[PDB]
């Protein structure tokens, strides 16, 4: 078995250089969202936040996880603190990525209501509480959740430590049964299902949204033929239900004045029709296929391409999701084996410093996935890399 530093020098090499790149890539997220008014909104307070959580996975818990690496003599608290500060990192991260899909819930949900309901304040009230939140639940070992009162009394002894001081291992400090039922079950593995549900309500809402516009217009389209089949209580019945699709369209001015006519060329056809004029209600009727192009499908295409934005918007924030669980889940799975199977094989060495890498490099993926899917993200990279790297 080889000299443990040559092995250690890999893995601190590509721990720093993890770090890099996290600082970096994240200091640009939050560079481009104080440029550029078209990303200031609620939406991307919750990615600065969770910006500033991968910033600290580069200043802090990089550092730390180097440091816990060495096996060094510490006070034992002085250890929980090294060990856990990066659970409050991702209980933050857990928080913002939860914050962001319920607000993309209400976008789609009662757009109207949104503003009123989602505003800057109420924003920064709640990622103050989750920071707050956050540093009390990845800290709760430091309130005596711990293995402090039983110290490996040989490793203390064969590397010298003093009184009071452990050989600072996560594994030896840290409790298993709140690793997996604390921190994984209830802090981690809750939270992704309740965003997995919310992503799922998001993407159906749409879909809901997207067949009642495509109903509507199916509607109009179809009594139109119904109309101009020739009775006149059979041209009152089809304009009865356009009335009621027209109005259920509306539910400024080049908007609210092609459905002012729709309506009125309706009445107007209603008027002949109980008057019992059906020719002239039939002819009254054809006014509309005109009203339809130059207005009522210029609303519709523009209803589609909004939504048709937000679940496009809704599966890029999703996949940021997704590659959180992908890169900690390994992590946990490990720590479920060690609790779980204590008669099972540990992971070897190389393969826990392999589980911790792939868990600091979610510090970098967010900015590539708002470089490729955001187009306002994607432009501000530039002018900033055009402007100050360039120049
Ligand atoms: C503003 C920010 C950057 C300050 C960062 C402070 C960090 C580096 C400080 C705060 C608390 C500190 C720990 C507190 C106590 C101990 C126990 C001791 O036996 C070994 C050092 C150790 C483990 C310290 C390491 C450094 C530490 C983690
Ligand atoms: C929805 C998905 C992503 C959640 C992840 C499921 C996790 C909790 C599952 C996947 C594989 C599972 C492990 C598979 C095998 C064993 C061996 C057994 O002797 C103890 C339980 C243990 C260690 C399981 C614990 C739970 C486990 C880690
Ligand atoms: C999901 C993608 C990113 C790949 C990672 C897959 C994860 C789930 C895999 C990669 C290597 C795996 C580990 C490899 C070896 C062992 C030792 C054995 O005694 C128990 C299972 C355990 C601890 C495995 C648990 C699951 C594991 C951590
Ligand atoms: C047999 C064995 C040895 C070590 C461990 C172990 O270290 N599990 C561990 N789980 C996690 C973890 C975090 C989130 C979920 O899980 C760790 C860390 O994030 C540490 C990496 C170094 O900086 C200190 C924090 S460390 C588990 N089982
Ligand atoms: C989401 C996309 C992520 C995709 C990116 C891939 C993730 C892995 C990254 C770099 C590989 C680093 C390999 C080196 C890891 C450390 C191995 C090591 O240092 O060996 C320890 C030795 O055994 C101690 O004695
Ligand atoms: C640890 C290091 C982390 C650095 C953290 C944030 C920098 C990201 C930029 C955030 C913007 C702050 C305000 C600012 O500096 O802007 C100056 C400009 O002149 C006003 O228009
Ligand atoms: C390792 C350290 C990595 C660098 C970290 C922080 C400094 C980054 C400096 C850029 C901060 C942006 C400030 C800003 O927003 O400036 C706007 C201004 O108008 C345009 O010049
Ligand atoms: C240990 C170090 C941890 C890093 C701490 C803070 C990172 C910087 C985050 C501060 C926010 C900068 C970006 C910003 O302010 O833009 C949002 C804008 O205000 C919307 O209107
Ligand atoms: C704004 C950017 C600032 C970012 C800040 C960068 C931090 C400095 C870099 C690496 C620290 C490496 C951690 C030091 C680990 C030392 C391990 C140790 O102390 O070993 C004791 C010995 O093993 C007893 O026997
Ligand atoms: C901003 C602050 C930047 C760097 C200060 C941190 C430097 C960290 C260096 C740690 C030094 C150390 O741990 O030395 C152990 C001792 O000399 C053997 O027992
Ligand atoms: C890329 C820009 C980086 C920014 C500037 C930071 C430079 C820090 C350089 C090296 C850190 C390595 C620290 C070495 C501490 C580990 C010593 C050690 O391994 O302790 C002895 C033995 O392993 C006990 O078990
Ligand atoms: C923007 C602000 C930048 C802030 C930058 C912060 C960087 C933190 C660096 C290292 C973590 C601390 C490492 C702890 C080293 C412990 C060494 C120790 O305690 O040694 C005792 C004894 O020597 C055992 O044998
Ligand atoms: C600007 C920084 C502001 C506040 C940092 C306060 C953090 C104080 C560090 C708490 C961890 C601690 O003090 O550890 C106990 C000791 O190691 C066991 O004997
Ligand atoms: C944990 C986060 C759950 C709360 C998030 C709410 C949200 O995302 O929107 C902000 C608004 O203040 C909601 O009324
Ligand atoms: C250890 C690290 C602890 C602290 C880290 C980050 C604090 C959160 C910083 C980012 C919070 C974003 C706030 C914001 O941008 O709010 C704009 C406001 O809504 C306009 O009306
Ligand atoms: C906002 C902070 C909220 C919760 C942080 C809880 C973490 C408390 C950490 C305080 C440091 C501490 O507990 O010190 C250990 C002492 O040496 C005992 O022996
Ligand atoms: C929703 C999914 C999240 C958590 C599920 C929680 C399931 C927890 C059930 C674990 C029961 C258990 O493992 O206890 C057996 C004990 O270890 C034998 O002595
Ligand atoms: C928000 C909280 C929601 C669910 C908590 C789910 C956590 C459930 C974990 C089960 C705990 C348990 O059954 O522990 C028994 C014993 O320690 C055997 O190992
Ligand atoms: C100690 C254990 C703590 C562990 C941490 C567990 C985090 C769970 C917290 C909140 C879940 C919020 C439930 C999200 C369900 C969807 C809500 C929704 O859809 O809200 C829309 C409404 O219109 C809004 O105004
Ligand atoms: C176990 C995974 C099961 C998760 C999926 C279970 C719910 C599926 C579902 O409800 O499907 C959508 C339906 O249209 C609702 O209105
Ligand atoms: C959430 C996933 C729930 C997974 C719950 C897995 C519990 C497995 C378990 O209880 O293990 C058997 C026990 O260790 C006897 O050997
Ligand atoms: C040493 C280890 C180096 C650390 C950096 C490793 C990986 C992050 C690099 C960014 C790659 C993240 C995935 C990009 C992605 O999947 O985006 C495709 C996009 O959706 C198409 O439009
Ligand atoms: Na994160």
């Amino acid at each position: 078995g080889a000299p443990p530093i040559m092995g250690s020098s890999v893995y601190i090499t590509v721990e720093l250089a993890i770090a890099v790149l996290a600082i970096l890539g994240n200091v640009l997220v939050c560079w481009a969202v104080w440029l550029n008014s078209n990303l200031q909104n609620v939406t991307n307070y919750f990615v600065v936040s969770l910006a500033a959580a991968d910033i600290a996975v580069g200043v802090l818990a990089i550092p730390f996880a180097i440091t816990i690496s060495t096996g060094f003599c510490a006070a034992c608290h002085g250890c929980l603190f090294i060990a856990c500060f990066v659970l409050v990192l991702t209980q933050s991260s857990i928080f913002s990525l939860l914050a962001i899909a319920i607000d993309r819930y209400i976008a789609i949900r009662i757009p109207l209501r949104y503003n009123g309901l989602v505003t800057g304040t109420r924003a920064k009230g709640i990622i103050a509480i989750c920071w707050v939140l956050s540093f009390a639940i990845g800290l709760t070992p430091m309130l005596g959740w711990n293995n402090c009162g039983q110290p490996k009394e040989g490793k203390q002894h064969s590397q010298g430590c003093g009184e009071g001081q452990v050989a600072c291992l996560f594994e030896d400090v840290v409790p298993m049964n709140y690793m997996v039922y604390f921190n994984f079950f209830a802090c981690v593995l809750v939270p992704l299902l309740l965003m997995l549900g919310v992503y799922l309500r998001i993407f159906l809402a749409a879909r809901r949204q997207l067949a009642d516009l495509e109903d509507n217009w199916e509607t109009l389209n179809d009594n139109l033929k119904v109309i101009e089949k020739a009775n006149a209580a059979q041209v009152k019945d089809a304009l009865t239900k356009m009335r009621a699709a027209a109005l259920d369209a509306q539910k400024m001015k080049d908007f609210r004045h092609g459905f002012d006519i729709l309506v009125g060329q309706i009445d107007d056809a209603l008027k002949l029709a109980n008057e019992g004029k059906v020719k002239e209600a039939q002819a009254a009727a054809e006014q509309l296929k005109t009203t339809r192009n130059a207005y009522i499908q210029k609303y519709l295409e523009r209803a589609r391409s909004t939504l048709q934005k937000e679940v496009h918007a809704a599966k890029s924030l999703a996949i940021i999701v997704g590659l959180f669980a992908l890169c900690w889940l390994p992590l946990h799975i490990i720590n479920c084996f060690t609790f779980f199977c204590p008669d099972c094989s540990h992971a070897p060495l190389w393969l826990m410093y392999l589980a911790i890498v792939l868990s600091h490099t979610n510090s970098v993926v967010n900015p590539f996935i708002y470089a490729y899917r955001i187009r306002e993200f994607r432009q501000t990279f530039r002018k900033i890399i055009r402007s100050h790297v360039l120049r």
